[PDB]
């Protein structure tokens, strides 16, 4: 149900961390799920899911990979450590199916890290992002060693090198702001 890896031209497409971005309907999320235990730290799985970014949310990636999770590594009383690399951050709906995911598993954490911001509206662009980082998720931007970690991991890079945006270096500085407003 994920893939494996997307194709680079794929890759480049979805992941450029402009701000402002039109054209980009659609949320790719590259996740690892690993076991992890203090300095144990097993890579479980891999793969990417691609969701819709409007639409219904049962069309999102977020819950994409929430329906394969709960069907495919629960149950179980691992301690898991889920770390996503996605194109925009959740939707306030799928905000709230992860907090309350989180909030009922408690050997979960999850980590995410966008290459941009989703569009909040006036009333979610302060409390979403919040609400998820209160339920225990860590949010932050994409930097460029997670770029090239994605470049190498879920990318069928062929032996390609990952080039960076030439606006990469002040893109995230400007998303890193906006976020740390976001989340006080
Ligand atoms: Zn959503």
């Amino acid at each position: 149900n994920p893939m494996e890896r997307m194709d680079r031209d794929t890759f480049y497409d979805n992941f450029e961390n402009e701000p402002i971005l039109s054209g980009r309907s659609y949320t790719w999320l590259c996740y690892e799920v690993k076991i992890k235990r203090g300095r144990s730290n097993l890579l479980w799985d891999t793969g990417v899911f691609r969701g819709q970014v409007y639409f219904k949310p049962q069309y999102h990636a977020e819950m994409c990979f929430l329906s394969w999770f709960c069907g495919n590594q629960l149950p179980a009383d691992k301690c898991f450590q889920i770390t996503w690399f996605v194109s925009w951050t959740p939707c306030p709906d799928c905000v709230a199916k992860l907090a309350e995911f989180l909030s009922e598993h408690p050997n979960v954490t999850l980590t995410i890290s966008a290459a941009r911001l989703y569009y909040y509206s006036e009333r979610d662009y302060r409390r979403a992002l919040c609400r998820l980082s209160q339920a225990g998720a860590r949010v932050k931007i994409m930097d460029y060693e997670e770029f090239a970690y994605c470049w190498e991991n879920f990318v069928d890079n062929e032996g390609q090198q990952f080039m960076p945006w030439y606006k990469f270096d002040e893109n995230y500085a400007f998303l890193h702001r906006t976020l740390k407003e976001i989340l006080r």
